[PDB]
């Protein structure tokens, strides 16, 4: 209702990134999965929502908007203002977009319309296109949902991380 | 063996687009990419060059580390990226180092790993996706021999 | 009227510099005035607009919003949102603040009142603050003012640019 | 010769301000400063103390080059800093690497240019200004006696 | 094919000498090097192996690109780089990123440039010359038999 | 007191060696080092000066930050390396910022750390060891009087 929805976001790529890293579920290890195979960098700060369960086994994807990027394995409290859906190789993925939650400098961004559509499409550039030289993937729908949605599939995956 | 200064306009790794203004001399930043990519390698211009496009000859670099906007590098052609977009032709000529030994194993198209060739062919038929009316509708390589032949071609027309 | 100003800004020092460049508008060497003297670091990237003469018998500083810093010496087409007036020991001091002209994701700012309060707050203590270490150095007024006041101040360092 | 282990939150020049959870060991990024300024050393805490503001005492160190957050480094203190703000005592102690002979010249606080103990003191009593309800009362630098005789006491109340 | 995990300790391009206590898995600065030099490429230690050293057994890591202090890297080997030094031998293997075909080409310690092995060869030969009681005796090259049989003599070490 | 310009060609911590032509004033990339190595401190050249090796005569400049490839400080002479190596003598002059009260307790050789000074001498004893032909007969510092006289004698070569 009033009471805005909040989590903590565990940053696994930095903003501008090629090296590929993961944090490990278990032990918090970091890991390099890969160099990327495009000429691409993330285009948010990537990462995680912590005590949550996606569709797809893993915690759900986090993209977080920030004025300087954070390095692998740092927790940032966030809030959710849209989601981006896609569906690739291994099926559906979602990934929640979140500014820093109790950060004035943030009040303007509410729901997805308040990012710029050119930042938008950015992200989804970016996701539509760093497997395009890696054998085996592609993607065949992307698109962007508002708050309301994404809060909805956080709540759903806060329930399957607690099962 | 050819051999011509480069002038590196933008380090591998940036999204900043800059660009020499070839009147006065001065970097400009051109645009930040609207793509969420970043060039594959060190990017400029060949000195002393006009190209069929009516600007300098662009030029690639491979390095072991990256230079500032600005810096020269004496290089040496070892391929051509050739593509046709929107406007017409824009070719880019692929070079490395000029006498620097630890380059002598790269002296033709073939001895550049095919990773790091489609890598940058992947850069220069996406990077303008998000501008409007912007698109590739060709991009090969070829190899030392082209390459040497349309920078002689360019360093005629500057002349001229 | 319904034709934007622009104008091309040459940056001297990026954002997050404490290095205090200096460009020389004879020459164009980029020259180290000095190592600030205190533990702060320019807010945004700062610099001067090209061919104009402020007040104070320089070219008029500029701030520009960027989403990643250029280099000292880079120029910038852009176009103004509001400007910062501060006194100190030299007198009178202005800088426009300014954004890159024609993209589109920064079409949301268009007026001092489209930059979030406590980013205008952190630029004007930086000015405030910064050479607070310095012996003989202070500030005696710091404030904003909108677009229409940097316009025009901008044309009237563009007339004398010209005398 | 007193020698501790500080954890390094901070690295020298950063505007995020980076935290250790002493519950758990994660980093967590607890804002990006409201002000322009940057840590003016490497910052971060003793392990193994409990000072008189219920947490880790926090330390200051000296170095050549920064470590990154989370990076343990053996120090031995020179001096501390002593503030009062709107909640109370604050001590940081200032320290060098121990076992380092580049620092054997820093033995005590006036061996530390007073021009790096100024910008230091300007850092935390600015910092927060833009913060509304935080102000800074006092604030000072006293000895290598007076921070070795507070260490002492945290490392009591740490085991109490 | 024999492939494993590497910790890396030390990023490309560092002149802090960053190592992870093997206790807690905690990451150290041992020291800012004494030496106007820096590491040839990531450096770090092969997980759950124990060296005749009685350390994790060192590792070198090819990369395109380097990582931080404390990331794992699946690795192979190609090579190791043999050395006698004040504290007796010291063996470093030599890697690249495991299942990774940009790194086919390289199967044994002959396909990496002899330029690459002679500067990091320098590096380890030169790093501690203004450091007291240190010194080199020897220090050479070996090929991925080599590194093999090492590995597997550390990790049977590890299990004793 | 002696006063001058230096232009920064080389950051400290680079292993790419930048060059200004000193006809254009464009900054060149010459090479990039052969060992692993990175200059220990910004690395330029006196302007207005013409050493006896018939370039401007070389200068160290000591920086609490460094700055980028073609910058101006204003600096004074404190002491000079002197060099002789397969192509004869070599000066670098020593320099600290003029006119900056944070650098008044340099006067003099002596006032700069021996750890300092002998990682410079170790820098350009050993970053063309790699490199065929180089070889350094010998290497020492002297104080600021010498330093002063060579830069006026290079001062009267270039007006002459
Ligand atoms: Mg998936
Ligand atoms: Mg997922
Ligand atoms: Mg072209
Ligand atoms: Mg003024
Ligand atoms: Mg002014
Ligand atoms: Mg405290
Ligand atoms: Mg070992
Ligand atoms: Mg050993
Ligand atoms: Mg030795
Ligand atoms: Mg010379
Ligand atoms: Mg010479
Ligand atoms: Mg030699």
């Amino acid at each position: 209702h009033h009471h805005a929805m909040q989590f903590d976001v565990t940053i696994e790529i930095p903003k501008g990134q090629r090296n590929k890293y993961e944090v490990d579920h278990e032990t918090g290890r970091v890991r390099l999965d890969r160099y990327l195979y495009t000429p691409m960098a993330y285009p948010t700060d990537y990462g995680f929502i912590e005590d949550t369960l996606g569709d797809d086994g893993d915690p759900l994807d986090a993209l977080v908007l920030l004025p300087q990027p954070v390095f692998p394995g740092v927790l940032v409290a966030a809030r959710p203002v849209g989601m981006f859906r896609m569906v690739d190789e291994h099926g559906g993925d979602d990934k929640v977009l979140c500014v820093p939650a109790g950060d004035p400098r943030w009040d303007h961004v509410q729901d997805i319309g308040d990012v710029p559509a050119f930042e938008l499409d950015a992200i989804k550039h970016f996701f539509v296109h760093y497997k395009d030289l890696e054998p085996g993937k592609f993607v065949k729908a992307a698109d962007w949902v508002d708050r309301a949605e994404a809060e909805a599939e956080v709540q759903r995956s806060v329930e399957r991380f607690k099962a």
